[PDB]
């Protein structure tokens, strides 16, 4: 297919905000949320490559998306950079990782991965977390929750030990485990093939097993 | 409900001689080709849990399923043990990862994954695969073949880097990648969120796009 370019670009796109994101894209993406309130988007690599994506701004969701058609020899060296004031949600159902690595506050996030890839969200600070992984890849999660109901359905594992929230709700239900940190409540579902494994020592449990694997309290 | 018992147990299946197994239980299968002209079936866990598996030897087909008449409360650990002269086919419907372990030489083997779970088997050495995985889980195979067949259409990836094959064909519609090996020639066809990745220096190829991802030789 194309053969990537030698002229290195980084294209920069004013979008209006956005507080979702939506993508459908091959390479690397990195969320920073903004402290001086400024949105943007870069997107990095080969040019022509850059050029396949499109970038559209609708319904406060940023999508970001691709020609499926078109070949291409290889996708080397593409970056995606986001930045927004706030981030409630991120869809994503592309190839590549969806990175947070240096914090995030909000009230509700919501994460939906649908691609080939990890999540690795860093010092969130949230109200509600939902988290629905069912594409190939882990869900890793550091920080607090009031409420996380971590939900896995794909192939890869929530790692989500290190997220600590009061009131969890976690149903593993394809291949892999889950790994979370309940301080109060704790209903958990073993639905796959794979386990869960909770911190903490909460007031109130609800488990069922109805897999291969267990719950177990570490 | 059904409170799974403390009395753990391995039952023994004096079945009829089958070269193909047909599985909607939950637990995990290791399949063992004898080389004694054996044919055998254990099943290990709570005598009462056990109890509720379904078993019959029907046209050369193990046929194991579950009597859902019965509600049960919590699965405790569940381990089904197979043993046969031949295997041409494993079509897999429950939970549970499906294992072959220490080999299996065959003609033909179709190999049809529609549960949660992964498929692993080593050792392989046939004339022709054909992989159909529609449900959630890898397929992992190590061995040769003359010809491959692997097709995804759920949620996973087909791990078949390590399976020398003279002909592959590879098509993957669902989520996740395709690894393969081809020394002659590889028809492959992107159609979904994911990548195929082929070993090799194949004389003939025909690469066919459609989705998010790319075709590499690796
Ligand atoms: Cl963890
Ligand atoms: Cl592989």
């Amino acid at each position: 297919g194309i053969q990537p370019s030698k002229k290195l670009i980084t294209r920069d796109y004013k979008v209006k905000e956005f507080n979702k994101i939506d993508a459908g894209t091959v390479g690397n993406i990195y969320y920073t949320q903004s402290t001086d309130g400024k949105t943007d988007l870069q997107i990095y690599g080969p040019d022509n490559i850059v050029a396949l994506i499109q970038v559209a701004v609708k319904d406060n969701t940023l999508f970001l998306s691709i020609d499926k058609s078109k070949k291409v020899r290889n996708f080397k060296k593409m970056k995606i950079t986001i930045t927004s004031p706030t981030l409630n949600g991120i869809s994503f159902k592309g190839v590549g990782d969806v990175h947070i690595e240096n914090g995030l506050t909000t009230d509700n996030l919501d994460i939906e991965s649908k691609g080939v890839g990890n999540v690795d969200i860093q010092s969130l600070t949230c109200q509600k977390l939902n988290v629905q992984s069912m594409g190939v890849g882990d869900v890793k999660l550091e920080g607090t929750a009031q409420i996380a109901a971590l939900h896995s359905k794909g192939v890869g594992n929530i790692e989500a030990g290190n997220l600590r929230a009061n009131a969890v709700e976690a149903s593993s239900q394809g291949v892999g485990d889950i790994t979370c940190n309940a301080t109060e409540s704790i209903d958990a579902a073993v639905r796959g093939v794979g386990s869960i494994k909770y911190k903490g020592s909460p007031t109130i449990k609800s488990l069922s097993k109805k897999g291969v694997g267990t719950i177990k309290n570490i």
